[PDB]
């Protein structure tokens, strides 16, 4: 079995990504018999499509797990649909806004997520980590690794199983909004990591 | 040096109360030379005053360090005023619900903390615990107990040092509140144990 | 010209459903040349789609816009997405709680409003209406007459437009959730019934 | 029967101020036999003591109510306590930040609003004007010329009723916060200056 896990760099200002430690730290590891590979992303559109289908081809994974900072999220959210649109509010790390544009001209508006979403959200909640299902995943870059890998699966038969999860900040980045009268939720580092293994295992005992 | 920490028993439909354990985690430990007493008072109007200056009595401490669950707060918050009033919006665990009443008539309007709460809050981030000042307790118990506490250190001599901390809910609290569509932040147990800890150390490096 | 705006009675426990008023207010008006139609949909998963279908049939309008109460929302949000899924967490008002279930079985995952949403919404804020475009617009009924419509349009050819408007709470409503110790955003009937007046004008400035 | 009414200029970076504009629409105006003064103070400290007391000395009114924008907030809410104290986040419109200064050394922690603030607050709900009960007012303006005039009524025996209301934001001001990413609460122009004028009436009521 192989497992895919990315995450991203900072983007917009963030010193920091939870998301590219755990993508970091969860390479190379096994899950029993299921080797894991963790792959960080830019945050630059184009350029992460690229990437992205690299390692796909290079990897060809059973399971893809893509995982996101979602700043001002309390909890982790498990996505639902992936959307075929960029309409980005900020712009990418190359300096790319990007308003009303298709992801795949001709493919389908949305693809639902083949992870077992809510089998994940209901072990996360017995391990006592707070997780719901969430609906939207924005129309910037988790979105489209999120539509770009539900298109490859839908493509190419491979990965079996793909979605993306959404982190809340870790506690290190909240002090300095409090600096310019902010305080976000965060979510300790090592919630997050735990999550998406627990992720993880949930989509292994359901693919085959 | 002694050092009283309090926590609350669970309220209001909580099953649990973080503060609670807080109390007994520190119950009896020693930071050097100092020894902390760690108490938990009931949430009941009258009886949590009794049971306060009871034990402010017989362990006559250097520095008082009251400590509750502020619901739907995302970090640890340190408090600044005390002020001489009831307005319960739910009842205590009793059935009272008190509106508009005085602490101590005939006392001050309010009080301010004797804590170093600014270098409190800084150590707290150099630490990368998420912390800042807040304005307002309530005008329920935690204001009770901290205002009835700023009073005995005010009429007595002793705590020399005495203020209030919240602390958000930890993350297996929020799990049942998805439930019924919410889901607030929370902060996990170790980090506010923790930061009731730093809280302790900066108190006693100013407290002579 | 014929143009329908639908509107929702209440439901889930609240007193009065704004939406029901603006179907209400806007039926039989006529904006210049073309005639408005107001209807009242059900909140019953089910019967709205049959009192829907009856209404599209029977009219047969060249704009349909369906309007609801997104409670907490503060601006007006103008729907991007309809999706293929009823996942209601609270029941529709005949009991009935459908947890992951297709619309439209074998029909699109989604579905893209039609309405000039840009435009309407840029027009808002000229108006000085706070406005917003939303990318998800729950699970329940509005995404339910949100997709059924959209369909309709897709499968017969009329409507032409299609789209869906969430509005806040009205302020009289805001007032007994401050008993309960909440105080959601509310907006002014007035800026509401206005907002979606706004919305049928670039509508037809659009639609020929 | 003479009443204050003061409001501020824009602050912060607000391009408009709805206190200016509420001071400037109560001027002059009478409430049966009551004559209406209305009055827009500096959002600079130092500045703002001066130009209040002058007015009271001037104007020496029986009711003095002070408004301010409290940005963020969803309803009108009537200010319980003034406390002694500048910790100022933002500086004063003429660079001024002051961190932890007394407003008047030696004068009390805090003075409670003289206003019959419950039942303007039910009055308000019964206008279905959604408002509650604020329990802080800041460290910044509001809060200190709500402390300064409840302390020249202690002082000088007027004026015999003081207080401060806090208002949303107004729509108009909401449509370029969505523009960097965010949408607060806001109230309509007419709800908060009614709101304010169902306040001067119900304090008139009981001011003899």
């Amino acid at each position: 079995m192989k497992v895919l896990v990315t995450g991203f760099e900072p983007f917009g200002g963030e010193k920091i990504n939870p998301t590219e430690r755990i993508a970091k730290d969860l390479d190379g590891i096994k899950i029993g018999d299921a080797q894991v590979f963790g792959r960080v992303l830019p945050v630059v559109f184009g350029k992460a499509k690229e990437v992205l289908e690299k390692t796909l081809e290079e990897i060809k994974p059973d399971i893809a797990i893509h995982v996101g900072l979602a700043p001002g999220r309390s909890a982790i959210s498990i996505e639902r649909i992936a959307v075929n649109a960029i309409d980005a509010r900020i712009p990418d790390n190359e300096g790319k806004k990007i308003e009303d544009e298709p992801i795949v001209p001709g493919a389908p508006t949305a693809y639902f997520s083949t992870l077992p979403i809510k089998k994940i959200m209901k072990k996360l909640h017995e391990r006592g980590i707070p997780a719901y299902i969430s609906n939207s995943a924005g129309l910037y870059l988790s979105n489209y690794v999120m539509y770009l890998s539900l298109h490859h699966s839908a493509t190419k038969g491979y990965p079996k199983m793909s979605g993306f999860i959404h982190v809340p900040y870790i506690p290190e980045q909240i002090i300095d909004k409090i600096g310019k009268g902010q305080v976000p939720p965060s979510m300790s580092y090592e919630m997050e990591l735990e999550a998406v293994k627990v992720a993880i295992e949930v989509a292994l005992e359901e693919l085959l």
